C-alpha cells in the first residue's frame, strides 16, 4: 500500500517558472519551447516494491524503480543521469545527479491534485496534475 494514493492516470493542468527551471537545468532553446508546450500525462503504477512513472506526451518516457535504490535513468531532454526516489514523509522525492550537478523533484498530493515541484539551485517550478 505503498504509494496508494499516487496509483492512477494525472493530467497536467497547470504550470509555473518550468521554462527557468528548464533554463538552469541547461535545456537548450527548442527543447524549452517543445516541452513547454507539452500537456503530459503522468500514470503511475505499483507491482509489488518497483514503482513506474511514465510520462505521456505528444516524447513518452518511463522509469521503474524501488525505493532507495538507485537506478540510471535518461530524461526527456537526454542528460544521462544517476537517480535514486525516496518517500519522506508522504512525499516522493527524486534526486538526479549528472556531471557534478544535482536536481530535484518532489511528487505529493493536496486535496485531489498530484503537485511537482522542481528544484534545480534557487529555481523552484510547480507543476499540477489532476486525475484523468
Ligand atoms: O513531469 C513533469 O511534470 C516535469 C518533471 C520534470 C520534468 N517534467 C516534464 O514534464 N518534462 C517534460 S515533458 C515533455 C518534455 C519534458 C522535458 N523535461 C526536460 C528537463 C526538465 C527536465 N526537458 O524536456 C519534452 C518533450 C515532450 C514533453
Amino acid at each position: 500500500h505503498m504509494c496508494d494514493a499516487f496509483v492512477g492516470t494525472w493530467k497536467l493542468v497547470s504550470s509555473e517558472n518550468f521554462d527557468d527551471y528548464m533554463k538552469e537545468v541547461g535545456v537548450g532553446f527548442a527543447t524549452r519551447k517543445v516541452a513547454g508546450m507539452a500537456k503530459p500525462n503522468m500514470i503511475i503504477s505499483v507491482n509489488g516494491d518497483v514503482i513506474t512513472i511514465k510520462s505521456e506526451s505528444t516524447k513518452n518516457t518511463e522509469i521503474s524503480f524501488i525505493l532507495g535504490q538507485e537506478f540510471d535513468e535518461v530524461t526527456a531532454d537526454d542528460r544521462k543521469v544517476k537517480s535514486t526516489i525516496t518517500l519522506d514523509g508522504g512525499v516522493l522525492v527524486h534526486v538526479q545527479k549528472w556531471d557534478g550537478k544535482s536536481t530535484t523533484i518532489k511528487r505529493k498530493r493536496e486535496d485531489d491534485k498530484l503537485v511537482v515541484e522542481c528544484v534545480m539551485k534557487g529555481v523552484t517550478s510547480t507543476r499540477v496534475y489532476e486525475r484523468a
